[PDB]
């Protein structure tokens, strides 16, 4: 048994990766939208709430010094100056709110007292309007233009290798759960063996290709119902010698593909799924998925991942019927 | 008489049962939600959770300004957010608060610590929502959804006598100037087989030839052009008599996929044949307008034919024998 | 002969009649956006907006001389402390609309049904607001379709090379950005008979230039020629020079091809002629070596020159026979 | 030795394009480019002085307009459009106040000004455009995604190997990230300068290397770093080729990975090439895709290295080929 090196659908990659140079540096260099991605709806809010109030208590101390430092502390008594009808911290406090939120309370209002303040309180805006800037467009960012969904495709588990058409194939299908059928819709066939070549070397991992029809054209599939994607054997095939023994001793990884275009979005859809050493059950034929109804068909998965069986079939290995000539 | 699994284009018939896995979310309130509200009722949803963030908001400054200074009025009352003697003020208080306005007829004076506590966070608040709906707002203009302009098959299709064989012929049809880029095009059988072994199989999909090895399906699409399929022995229709045209054991459906400029849409079409459009003989009436400097097409005539005189009707191995 | 149906070469198409499927439901807003571009659309809007200022400021007159006609001054104030109804009105409106506070005039409490309407108003303009900066957003974002940095040659260039015949043709890149999954076709428009003696106005023929081979993928960093080798299979086999002079076949390429950092997929057509020909012509050595430095430079990229010594009508005639 | 590519993207190392500038002028016309050209560098800084340049326009042409009409032509009565304002200061704070919102009540105008209002409804109206301009200008780079990554990245070393009977030029690809790609493609091109047959000197020209474009294996599914073969043949241009031939001569193998980021629309693609020395006769690869007891783990610490084969043949292919019969 094996039951590894496969993307996270069935088991999965298993504690990915190992300690290497990683140069997965550089984090907060271009965290505009990986941010967006990670911080999640827990507490985006709670961030922009203590970045933001914290943006106006850093200016509403700031005026509290320059306060301090001119105007009434010059002479308390008559003294026509700035901060007028306000005074203390709380003043602070309600010049940093008005003047940020953009609110006209009017209470205090600068004047020829204080020339700095007209620079500073636009200096001010321009900040603040660029901090809301920010928070829109962090805020649309993440709304809208990325789409984290991909389940409507799904790849039944349950497959057969055994007759058809007087010849062996192994087969699997495929199921949808709403409209919206997909667009140049591809399919594929690895299989992972482990293989010493002819001068000597152990090789780990290795890739070979299962001939589903790529060359005859026969893998677009305009998939509304669910169809069983088919594989003829030959000699040129890299199964033509198994036996039961040999199958069920032996543990190889029949990974397949579907990548396919949804509908709008131009995501890139694309699922994985694999069948380990035993989901492949020798001589069991599938079920008819038939609902007809006297006006027009529909269907319902009342019937899937089981089997009818087959009691007639050659139990013997691919060129077993290749020897009887 | 059968399933027609072709989409709405033409016959239409295509739904599921039972339901499977659905949920985590309305549908997603993410942004499925706001499409399947589009135009209707979302305004009054957003709107009516605004305004009851309002009084939600002036209702709770109205108690806790009756609670703090309504106590020792007529006496005095130096006490936060003045002018106040009734539900509205505070109401008021809060409309112009929370939508930025200052009038300047309230008040808010010192020494009361929670009122600001509130506002600022009623500020936070209020902006917050402010972009939820400016960004819910703004997906309004990121999908145009499309069907048609410059994108349409055709209700008749044909089967006539053509260089070197009978071929199945069928074009497509256009509205205006723009083009197509990457311009596939499939053809797929629909029937029912047995297998040798023995067993009912209702469904079965065979390929059509249209020259898809050949590399003769990617064709520049600026006039309608009409596709055929030659017969050859691997054909399914190498010999078929008039009782199995005029039968219904097959579907023909076609298949059209392209990507209009200036856009990321994979655009789709499907359009289907049963036993009937399809008619022996005929031919197609040319779209002849070659003229001048005026350089013009009418597809008036598009969805019409007329008959060849004397055509073949079996042909096939004759010469042989 | 001259129904030339391309877009960037020269000529194009027109449409007539066709039913007139393509009519507006006023249903799409991104295509209006476009086609003003920036053009009168600012106007458009200003004035939509400020009329929307005018209307609220008429009904808030409206109002304001209801109550302004019953009370008639003299008594214990009003719902808004004003003289001059149409000005302080329409200033109220403005201010309000724009969330400026200025408060001269007041709100008071006899008029319930005024804070009510200016509720309704602040969210008709917060509304109005979001749709116009989601516009803005959504023309400006959105590129301006360049579709351009790529440009094709003059004339066909009909020559030999390695012993054969062949029609080859460049490309220039004046930027430096590089293109992924380029394709490459090659298409020729003529006017067919066929066998059973019936018309056929145009006819589109293939010109294979790699494909089921593989060499059709360039990587296109300096201008390289794409050629098409002479062999039976090509439509043009052997014909002699005065009439290809005389005829008018019309070859389109099509370079498909994606630009960097972007999900729009260019494309490009060009015009070769038959009525001019330059036969067993060739290019210049774009290439030059700099030493340290290599370069290309496109002043040549127009021009071609005249090999001395070059075989005529070199078929298998007279190099088997 | 001309070429394209030196050892790595980007390589290309000489002049900038002259001689043409028939599209290529109106840089400045577009806006996206501008945006695109600029970073946070200097864009606070240009938005701070556009709108603040349009904060004195306004502040001038207002305090223009009072200078025209108002209560300065005739100090006495109080018979104005301004309460206040009798100074540049003021009327600068006024148009603060104005272009801001923030609405303050020291200030109104009287209704003898239908010029005021006109005036101040522009001021409105433009102050929302440029608002708009400006949150549009900051939303472009903060959405769409312009940063290039390198999460995929090919090998520096290669080999030329003796496998299984036959020679092959080996490379593999390693993965930074644990994403995985979408239909991905592979190529590999020789670039040469060669003479044709009559005797011209042909410039720099692109041959093809069959990794197996027609036979279908080049949708790699890439979770573990795989070799590429190629399996020289008598149709591959590469048979005449030498042990002394590769080191005296010269020639550049470019090689293409176009693939698909998961969830996106990037068509990213990454090019490098080796010179004339990189690769190495005979050689093989080391396990870096070692097994680990538990599960499959993978360290990149080896990745650019090779183990010296103890004895393979040194010659020619067409060597080989007589060698055989
Ligand atoms: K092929
Ligand atoms: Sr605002
Ligand atoms: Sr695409």
């Amino acid at each position: 048994q094996q039951c590894r090196s496969r993307f996270v659908k069935k088991d999965g990659h298993c504690n990915v990766q190992f300690i290497n140079v990683g140069e997965k540096g550089q984090r907060y260099l271009a965290d505009i939208f990986t941010t967006c991605v990670d911080i999640r709806w827990r507490w985006m809010l709670v961030i922009f709430c203590l970045a933001f109030v914290l943006s106006w208590l850093f200016f509403g101390c700031v005026f509290w010094l320059i306060a301090l430092l001119h105007g009434d502390l010059d002479a308390s008594k008559e003294g026509k100056a700035c901060v007028s009808e306000v005074n203390s911290f709380t003043a602070a406090f309600l010049f940093s709110i008005e003047t940020q939120t953009t609110i006209g309370y009017g209470f205090r209002c600068v004047t020829d007292e204080c020339p700095i303040a007209v620079f500073m309180v636009v200096f001010q805006s321009i900040v603040g309007c660029i901090i809301d800037a920010f928070i829109i467009g962090a805020v649309m960012a993440k709304m809208a233009k990325p789409k984290k969904r991909n389940e409507t495709l799904v790849f039944s588990h349950n497959a057969v290798i055994a007759m058809r058409d007087g010849k062996l194939c192994l087969m699997w299908r495929v199921g949808n759960l709403r409209k919206s059928h997909l667009v140049e819709a591809h399919v594929r066939a690895q299989l992972l063996k482990s293989r010493i070549t002819s001068e000597g070397e152990y090789i780990p991992l290795d890739q070979i290709d299962i001939n589903v029809g790529f060359d005859s054209g026969i893998d677009r599939i305009f998939l509304v119902s669910p169809i069983t994607i088919v594989h003829e054997i030959d000699e040129d095939s890299p199964l033509y010698d198994l036996s039961k023994q040999d199958i069920d001793n032996a543990d190889f990884e029949i990974v397949v593909i579907l990548e396919g275009m949804v509908e709008a979005t131009a995501m890139t859809t694309q699922c994985r799924s694999s069948y380990l050493a035993n989901e492949i059950l020798w001589g069991h034929r599938y079920e008819p998925v038939l609902f007809e109804e006297k006006h027009y068909y529909k269907v319902d998965y009342s019937r899937f991942h089981k089997t009818y069986e087959v009691p007639n079939t050659p139990l013997c290995s691919a060129r077993d019927l290749a020897e009887k000539k």
